């Protein structure tokens, strides 16, 4: 299969469910990542087409962006965190491969990933099934 793609939201054939794992990626890894002075230009994937970068995919193997990261989480993709993070180290080191190592984008992705790795180091080394959420009242 050749390169022309950013990877997917949702899997069937892959295994995954609702984990205190997952959670703790998009409730406080994601959360504070995003908060971040310098989140803004990983809101979204990028549009080579709107960046005018004709060879964006000859450089680049595995495009990767914090929106689309948040966007699997927000589903049942995976069971367990290890993927969300290979996700955030894929977003990084594509950054770095395709951009000057003085250019803004690499000192912000170098600025959120010692904030990442200061919070998966927080995060649970075990993995636990969540409590079932409150009902509706629409």
């Amino acid at each position: 299969g050749s390169s022309g793609s950013s990877g997917e939201v949702s899997n069937p054939s892959k295994p995954g469910r609702k984990t205190n794992q997952l959670q703790y990626m998009q409730n406080v890894v994601v959360k504070t990542l995003w908060k971040h002075q310098f989140a803004w230009p990983f809101y979204q994937p990028v549009d080579a087409i709107k960046l005018n970068l004709p060879d964006y995919h000859k450089i680049i193997k595995n495009p990767m962006d914090m929106g689309t990261i948040k966007k699997r989480l927000e589903n049942n993709y995976y069971w367990s965190a290890s993927e969300c993070m290979q996700d955030f180290n894929t977003m990084f080191t594509n950054c770095y491969i395709y951009n000057k190592p003085t250019d803004d984008i690499v000192l912000m992705a170098q600025a959120l990933e010692k904030i990442f790795l200061q919070k998966v180091a927080q995060m649970p080394q075990e993995e636990v099934e969540l409590l079932p959420p409150a009902p509706k009242g629409k």
